[PDB]
């Protein structure tokens, strides 16, 4: 029904009160399509660093682990699902730039040299809006406080300043940076999930949230266990798909067809 | 066939020298459908500024319609296809950006108030790439010079670099200085099928480029004014969605659900 006639409308702010919020609208509809007994097998890898590059990339993403785990106390007390939360949450906010900023870069380039780019662009920006739904999910599990809110937001300043010039200098250096980190992430979920089943964290949570069943279709039974699992199987996409973007990167293929795009 | 076997594997840097090219992956699925007799037409269209911002918004759309149309002897020549096409080619390299600065902008923001979006960024991010395809295509048509190719590069450093600061400033400003400029894309558009069709202008390239021809899905007989009049709905939806979405800032409704992802 999308016609000229509406098309010759001059606005349409006189409709948003009879326009319902839908779950289904919050993100775009290129959604994660994962069967949960397979994924069930998501598993920890470590690529080897090969430069000087991919070594930075490492030992930054293991001081950055090292501070986020003495600073969030995750090391001392007993792992709640209230600190599990409260932890992703956090980093989910970060989780969402290196696509965004990733996307908005080749597309900048894509423009100004008049280049196909080869369906980058799009994997990249999917990337930012998955990350960004496992935050729009957590954030349903667990509102923070605070001091919480303002240390999101200065975070979001010193990283969204520090991944569009290490982009700019090194789109190598970032998406081998994501990559490892995936493979923490990775551990943190499949951490988490060991722990559910041993018993050792009991989580209040077998509601999964409206935005989650849709994002991710599960059925309406689905635990928390879950829920971890399909976000810790989007990780591990993620962990070979920059590491992916890292090698290419290397062997001067930072202008071939993003291999992904056929493997969907 | 995307299970944990391929999430679990380092590198995919073997498949990439067996992975065709295929014009599709060059965008998002998130096509535009059209049909030619309907949005034959697609009509020029004036909103009414009412603030001193609408006002800046328009005078500043029209000394750059003015800049353009003086430093691209467009207003003294028997008009070309080549201007035609060379005009249109700078100009993507410029619609390519402010989808992509909006688009991010109110997915950072969404990230750091973990706040649901309700739908605008995908809107926008598919506005710039629906933009950079414009491009694409043209660029398919006509492969620009040195001289223009320079003006390109020194033209987005200023472009992104403004929209970036006005979108911090006023999001309201620049959604409608782009409503503004989509109606003056819309009037080009036109003439020029006018121009088609009055016998003033005698393409040369009826041959609809591949990209182009999956990307509005047109047939193999889809001639250059066919071309023209897609491009121009996509002009025109671009025309209502800004000015709309400047609407709903002028409102305080930036945060209401978008619209148009419902009229999807
Ligand atoms: C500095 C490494 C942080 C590891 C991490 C833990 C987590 O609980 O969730 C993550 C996560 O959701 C990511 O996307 C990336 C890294 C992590
Ligand atoms: C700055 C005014 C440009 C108007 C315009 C003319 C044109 O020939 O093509 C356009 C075009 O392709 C757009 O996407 C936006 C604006 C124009
Ligand atoms: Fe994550
Ligand atoms: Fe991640
Ligand atoms: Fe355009
Ligand atoms: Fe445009």
């Amino acid at each position: 029904v999308w016609g000229h006639t509406q098309l010759n409308r001059l606005s349409f702010l006189e409709t948003v009160p009879v326009v319902p919020l839908r779950v289904s609208d919050e993100s775009s509809e290129d959604r994660p399509t994962w069967s949960l007994p397979d994924i069930e097998n998501v598993a920890i890898t470590h690529k080897k660093p090969n430069g000087l590059v991919d070594t930075l990339a490492y030992r930054s993403v293991r001081t950055c682990r090292w501070l986020f785990d003495t600073f969030s106390l995750y090391r001392f007390g007993s792992i709640t699902e209230s600190k599990v939360i409260s932890r992703c949450l956090f980093l989910e906010t970060v989780a969402g730039v290196p696509g965004m900023v990733g996307g908005m870069l080749r597309h900048l380039s894509s423009l100004r040299y008049m280049t196909r780019d080869k369906g980058w662009i799009n994997t990249l920006l999917v990337e930012a809006e998955n990350e960004r739904m496992h935050l729009m999910t957590f954030i349903e599990l667990r509102q923070p406080g605070l001091p919480l809110r303002v240390s999101i937001i200065i975070t979001q300043a010193i990283m969204y300043l520090f991944l569009l010039v290490a982009y700019v200098i090194s789109p190598r250096f970032v998406h081998r940076f994501v990559g490892y980190l995936e493979e923490e992430a990775v551990i943190t979920y499949t951490g988490v999930m060991r722990a559910i089943d041993e018993g050792r964290l009991r989580p209040t949570k077998n509601d999964v949230p409206e935005v989650a069943r849709v994002y991710w279709n599960l059925s309406k039974n689905a635990t928390f266990r879950d829920l971890i699992n399909v976000i810790r199987a989007d990780e591990a996409e993620h962990r070979v798909v920059n590491h992916t973007f890292a090698d290419m990167h290397e062997k001067r293929l930072q202008n071939s067809v993003n291999p992904f795009v056929v493997l969907k």
